[PDB]
């Protein structure tokens, strides 16, 4: 059983945590993405999400970094930072992932996330758990790369 929390989407990016715990290598997340007909964002993509109220206190891969979208500074997210924090040093591989979906609408969306349209054939349940608790379970699989199983 995997349970993928999801949040809302700014401007079609949003965070994806996976089994409440960082545990997503990149190769893994740009599975992730595509299971939800996705990918992982630009910085441009990223930064124009902040911009329209994107952020959280968790690290997740964007392309080609690890970052951290904060409005409000917090001393416990991304050292009290604001703007798109970059993660610089850090000794270990796993994350969180953002996902930037091009057919979401172009500023807030905090709506529930209902599907996972692109998930394969698999016997493992995903259950995609919104914020408010509400939870959409199909069985299925994501992962192509044999490092990630
Ligand atoms: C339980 S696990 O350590 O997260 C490995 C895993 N990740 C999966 C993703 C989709 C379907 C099955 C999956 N099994």
């Amino acid at each position: 059983q995997i349970d993928l929390n999801v949040t809302c989407r700014y401007a079609g990016v949003f965070h994806v945590e996976k089994n409440g715990r960082y545990s997503i290598s990149r190769t893994e997340a740009a599975d992730l993405c595509q299971a939800f007909n996705s990918t992982l964002p630009t910085m441009d993509q990223m930064k124009l999400a902040l911009s329209k109220g994107f952020e959280t206190c968790r690290y997740g891969f964007i392309e080609g970094n690890v970052v951290i979208p904060r409005i409000h500074p917090n001393a416990i997210c991304a050292a009290n930072h604001t703007g798109v924090y970059i993660l610089v040093t850090s000794n270990t591989s796993h994350y969180d992932t953002y996902c930037f979906n091009a057919s979401a609408p172009p500023e807030e969306d905090c709506t529930s996330v209902t599907d996972l349209p692109n998930s394969f054939d698999g016997p493992v349940t995903i259950t995609i758990v919104n914020r408010d608790g509400t939870r959409y379970s199909k069985k299925g699989e994501y992962r192509t790369h044999q490092e990630d199983i």
